[PDB]
């Protein structure tokens, strides 16, 4: 006969504009393709994460957990100003580079102030990290294990630590393209920018992750598959 | 109201899959209320080799595959149980009082006495600081292409997959009837799952969940808890 173990059977049965949508997330996004790349002429992302002491960590009842921030959190690229709510992770990683998933992918979600709409920053995690990441560790230790149950960190969380580090040459190079939420309702006018250097991370937080997704009794994923890219062009700041 | 979900999969296997009343996995109750009713069976002597050449193949269903030759000899209750090969599923597949470990090893044996298969499921925890030789090597051995094989240049030792001897020189253990966890899912099959799980990297399990994604995700090759019905899950504690 013929059989799989298959993948996760929630996402392929989300409703309305998950399924309807043609400008969804995440997607595979083209490095080392011959394909000519539109670039974002947007410059650098620049970082004004001050007000991340008084934190609450939120177990959202879909796996992972969700650090809310208080206002005054902002972030500026282009010309637009970014107002940090949460953050939150998925494994393994959401977005894809040529095919390729990550161990884990977080999730920096703003308020567009420019726009209106929102904007998802996407860092990717690897394993082999020699220090704990410490904003993911206070997400960890801090996350009730009762689902729905959320309660404020007595640790300050600053959320940097989830970005890349610049390059040799200023940046921390990424792409730019519309999609949407990843989970349901998966409401559309959603600016995605995701990093292209990825942050290493000890195993140990992978795993206790991935345990935390398991409710605490074993291991288990929460990623959405990949979405047609249909009429956009992924824009590059590379 | 929505979710992620279990994997799609295993629910729709069909034959004894979906219809036996006798299947693996199950949970191992330890600290229950319910009385624990002993095997009596005695403890498990391994006679198995240090550096086998073994096959290891891709299964094509997440795990690879190390088969081996004769001679790797599990005695248990007065019969002779025969390795014939090892291998993975992440997460554990049983669970204790409800919860998996990050990874479970099942050594596969034909019972030489009934001709009937056995299977030792040893569950794999993080937290280890050296790297398991068994599992390394069938991780690096392992042919990309599915349903292919090739043979191994190192030596395996599969008792590397196995508990130490506790204090009191046992590797405590527990006995129930039950069956292949893949389809046929035939049952038949005698399960013995031991107690103590042994820890192995971290670097490891993700290695192999690598592995089950085909080198571009992290995925799990696992099928849910099956219902007990019936049967008994005897002790050897
Ligand atoms: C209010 C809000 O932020 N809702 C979100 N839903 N899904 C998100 S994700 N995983 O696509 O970043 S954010
Ligand atoms: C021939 C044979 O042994 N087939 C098996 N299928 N699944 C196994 S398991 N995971 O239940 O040990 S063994
Ligand atoms: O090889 P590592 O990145 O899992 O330590
Ligand atoms: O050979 P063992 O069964 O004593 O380990
Ligand atoms: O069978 P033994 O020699 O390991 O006790
Ligand atoms: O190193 P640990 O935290 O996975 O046991
Ligand atoms: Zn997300
Ligand atoms: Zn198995």
């Amino acid at each position: 006969a013929a059989w799989n173990y298959g993948e996760v059977a929630g996402p392929p049965t989300w409703k309305g504009v998950c399924a309807t949508g043609k400008r969804q997330s995440p997607i595979n996004i083209p490095l080392n393709t011959s394909a000519p790349k539109v670039d974002a002429e947007m410059g650098e992302f620049d970082f004004a994460y001050g007000s991340f002491e008084k934190c609450d960590v939120l177990n959202t009842g879909h796996g992972t957990m969700q650090v809310n921030f208080p206002a005054g959190n902002l972030a500026f690229i282009g010309n637009m100003e970014l107002e940090l709510l949460q953050f939150h992770f998925h494994a393994p990683s959401e977005h894809a580079m040529d095919g390729r998933r990550y161990a884990m992918e977080a999730h920096l979600v703003h308020k567009n102030k420019s726009t209106g709409n929102l904007a998802v920053l996407g860092i990717m995690l690897e394993p082999g990290g020699l220090i704990k990441n410490p904003a993911l560790s206070t997400a960890l230790e801090v996350a009730p294990e009762v689902p729905l149950a959320k309660k404020p960190s007595p640790k300050g969380i600053n959320p940097v630590m989830l970005l890349p580090k610049k390059s040799k040459a200023g940046t921390r190079p990424f792409v730019h393209y519309p999609g949407s939420l990843t989970t349901p309702p998966c409401s559309e006018g959603v600016d995605w920018f995701v990093f292209m250097q990825p942050i290493k991370v000890p195993d140990s937080q992978i795993l206790d992750f991935m345990r935390f997704v398991g409710d605490n009794k074993t291991y288990a994923t929460n990623t959405r598959p990949l979405q047609l890219l249909n009429s956009r062009l992924v824009e590059y700041e590379l």
